[PDB]
């Protein structure tokens, strides 16, 4: 019942300012923080050898795209390796990002581990020495971080244990980040795997996010200096029932309104298994949803910003600009989407929508 | 991990519609739900015998005030006795309230009880047979309810037990209400008693409200079909440090933004120990606070609507109009305040731009 | 982190002394606390009208059995009505019980109520005015109380909510009892309904009991002044797999060893749907289990003490001694069983072998 | 509500067997797991350079003490460095320990870290890669582990956060250990620092241990395959009120009886700031306490086994035998103490047919 402030007013201002820069109007996040193991599958899909130089070149391709991406990209999440790589002109990648108006982010979790006594559920590791890592990352140009927890919808999952433990470890990570001037992006990802329907995803998302914010409260987290990186509320990948984008938008915004305090500066959706176009259309629908939304609703996209660029590249240096063009097209699309101004087939305000239509009490 | 819906879409729509009517723009709540024991000391202060007829006459005085109060009063909380009393013309008081555009409320708790093993802390009783009581009250014209929990700021309070238990019983009460078509007002009152400062009240309010909304989540409460009735965030009564109304406002709105999901339809402040004018000025400042506020911010006032009326009445029938005039004046003032339009002058403002120097990172 | 003792050393001694008397070696509890609704249909089973007089006569039959029962019966749980009834000789039933060396107990819960948003789960009501009720019951000769919570094993049950809420209300009930010199018997009954196996029941019993004792800790309950009244660990009623009494004993004792602190004075098993003979044999096996058991392991039997007596009586005054004889046979058997000294031989009636199981039909 | 067994029966039997060997009658644990940083001040106290060789020689001195220690020492906790060192004759230290009948243990935490927003409270780190470390340690001869959490009694401490978080991380550590055939010793140390009295230590110890065992339950920990390493319940170092060894014993055993399930195989007390003789006398009083104690109550002593030996050694190879003799004397003393047969003076005793005491409800 007694306060022992975790942060000074100055520390709070720093975190809040960073958080707001990342999700400024029209801006979102490029999630480029795939580990060597994670990106292996991406490079194999284009017959490209998973070498440090090819990883460097691919990240260079994204980070040095032309200035059209600048008002689209408020932040870039990097993997450790990339944080210490340089572009062809000798500039460290953090400097490249900053010169284009982006905030530099660093993924700091050390992956998932199995929870014994559960049906294949996990928590996430990475807290050991995290404070010192954050202090160093801060010095080396990073101002925010990312940590991924993974939950699965199944017959008996997510379990009480999995929800409580993942919420708790997210809070520890967030606490340590804020002590070191790093804005934590809290990523409690509920996988879309399975044949569950939209209502079930909405229910599980509501319960998971309630647990997350109670844990953040218990650990004295300054919400204004955080971002949330959740799944959209969608049917399961194998669900037999089909839904519209407006229904997905309504389920998502309702789940967030029921759980995320207004003090949270922004929500930066992960794209999950969604295609590039699907992720953009859904984000647009979310931003056109006629409910009050007291936080930025924008993107933290990996595959949904990268899929076409990677394919266009094909591992060939001669395809640089063609690949970059595909990335710029998705950056532009999603920048419009996070303002509710994205039209898929067109561009000239040729997308009129629905009002006075549909109950929000079915959600 | 599996939903077993507490409410149908139709039940949800009913609750949401009621909650929104209560806190519609310009409207707040008259809290007239004092028990015989509670109002006794109020009648003694004006030398009036605490009889059923004098209580009836007093409640009639408030409820039958002229039509100027109609746009000011969205709801009226009654004590059980009053719910079944009639005006002089034979009209049930609920009908009187409804004819003036008000929603009828009923207090359903059975008072506080001591928590053993604590330093004088309490929980609140009243769950037994509550469902049947709610069904009866609904039939007899009530559409919302009130339940008061009380917490104290002290050397060791509020304790973990007190916070958890009061949050839990509020959730049970809210669950039972919603099963019977009654909108629950959740009232976790943190008393202003003591010499603690503004920061301490804000800290405790934040921890209490986080506990409250986690419990409501655990018990499957439909937030859109609820209201919150909290203390404003103020220094303790015996605090020597002085604060402006803008500081009280910032602390209050900050605490709510950090804990209350946007889905909550409205916040209806209790006036506590504040004077009539103090309570209007603070509510107005709260509504002028330049942060995003995704819920109605209005009043649920007892003393702050009734004090001058009670005094002007003095127990004398000939002072009816004078007493009513005092009540009407406070209803008008607070109707303005809950829109941020209260000026100490007779409805005359437009001096709305002269705010500059206060950090929200100091809160 | 600061103690505010709920109880004085004198209060602790009184409660500890009472608890130990109830479960003194060789002794158990007659659970005769069936409400009018509960006792009604068994009275129907022998064509007897459910009148106050017939209920009184039946209770007299049990309570005034000959002195062979005295060393078997440490306590008797009464329903409110019976607490204020008198034997034919004018003696209040509490006086009758005490004169035979028994402690008088009173059931104080007010039945189960549905938890909204669950699959047919309940919590239990009865806290309102419980303190005053306990003080009065204490004056009128009761020294312990009973409160029944009910949980069910199913695909999604018991849920996190049901476990937490039932554990919490048990703790509130225990707290209030101990403030008034009443030893609370904590009864978290996990129903045997369903086709689950022994392992599943053991798992659920362990999770439920861990929740119960954490809640009792949080609410500052003095464990030495309590008793526990749980289900034995058994397969579900409809389980096809067969188990020995030694396996039932091992699962039961293991579940308790993993969850019940040694400070708990005694465990008084409910018989659930077991026959008179099965309940005795299992209790015997439990006491013979070769693991360390730092609490009394005895009976709190209703039907399993009463079935043969009720049938032998048949509602006929002339069959008094015959009926009493059946009850005495069962008290003696279970007195031996709670010492691990019961061997059946020559020979219990067919009434003592028939399943006493009725499905829990809120359905 | 559904079991997904963390362990097979075979895995359980292995863990239980190990746990029981460590705390077999008359046996305790030598805690020799000081890090380089931790042992530094003790080597300085005898003017000895903190080098790997001097550390090796000192550990060798302890581990190769003569065979009188064999029936006294059921286990030895090593620091990582020491697990991979060899005696002069080339035998790995794990082989030395095992040949004398001891189980080899390994400390696996990575020290305390500050909890932001608290008054100087900590949690403990070390989960990252812990599974792989445990598998490696198992292969390299360790069968149990130790993990130290630290809590402090102060005006506002231990806080709800600190208790919750330390209990949770202890449970994670325990889970990972048991997946790898390693018995976890759970060490929630409440420091003796401060001027608090015996009752306060007892209260905090009860609350901490209740939290620890709820967390172990939530994480599916197999208690029979664990040990507990708690503080004894004592007044704070600066407390002016004086207590007898019998009062310390009663408070300690009462606290454990109220919180530690019988299934826990043993309690191995840390000696904290107690002197060699004090720690032995208190352990003896604990084992003579006339309450039922369903777990082994023995020692896990660092300083209380090493102080005189370290002093006699003085960093001088020439003092090997003298130093070993001091260690052997404390090993003998504590073996008697954990059997309740230690007399604090020289040679003459054994006339005890003791223990069934007057006081009990003052605690």
């Amino acid at each position: 019942p007694h306060s022992h402030p975790a942060l000074t007013p100055e520390q709070k201002k720093e975190l809040s300012d960073i958080a707001h820069r990342i999700v400024a109007p029209g801006k979102g996040i490029l999630a480029a923080d795939e580990s060597t193991g994670s990106i292996a599958k991406r490079l194999q899909s284009i017959g490209t050898e998973n070498t440090e130089e090819n990883r460097r070149f691919y990240r260079q391709l994204l980070l040095t795209a032309d200035d059209r991406v600048n008002p689209c990209i408020g932040g870039v999440i990097l993997f450790h390796e990339t944080l210490y790589q340089k572009a062809d002109d000798g500039r460290p990648f953090p400097q490249v990002i900053k010169s284009k108006g982006g905030v530099v982010g660093i993924k700091v979790d050390k992956g998932v581990v199995p929870l014994a006594g559960t049906n294949g559920e996990t928590t996430t590791q990475g807290l050991d020495g995290l404070s010192e890592r954050c202090a160093q990352y801060k010095k080396d140009g990073a101002d925010f971080a990312k940590w991924r927890c993974v939950l699965k919808i199944g017959e008996h999952t997510p379990s009480a244990l999995a929800i409580m433990e993942n919420a708790n470890v997210l809070a520890r990570y967030a606490s340590i980040c804020q002590q070191n001037g790093i804005v934590p992006i809290v990523e409690p990802e509920i996988l879309p795997d399975g044949d569950h329907d939209l209502k079930r995803c909405q229910y599980v998302t509501e319960k998971v996010l309630a647990a997350v914010y109670k844990a953040l409260s218990d650990h004295h987290i300054y919400l204004e200096g955080t971002l949330l990186m959740p799944n959209m509320v969608t049917p399961g990948h194998a669900c037999t029932q089909k839904y519209s984008h407006e229904e997905i938008a309504m389920a998502t915004v309702t789940a967030l309104r029921r759980t995320v305090p207004p003090a949270v500066t922004g929500v930066t959706f992960l794209s999950g298994g969604q295609s590039e176009e699907e992720a953009s259309i859904n984000l647009n629908a979310i931003n056109k949803c006629p409910l009050l939304k007291p936080w930025a609703l924008t993107f933290s996209y990996g595959r949904a910003l990268q899929a076409s660029a990677l394919k266009a590249w094909g591992g060939k240096k001669e395809n640089l600009k063609a690949a970059q063009e595909e990335y710029v097209k998705r950056a532009l699309a999603n920048s419009l989407a996070c303002q509710g101004k994205y039209t898929p087939s067109g561009q000239a305000g040729a997308a009129a929508s629905e009002s006075l239509f549909i109950s929000n009490h079915a959600y």
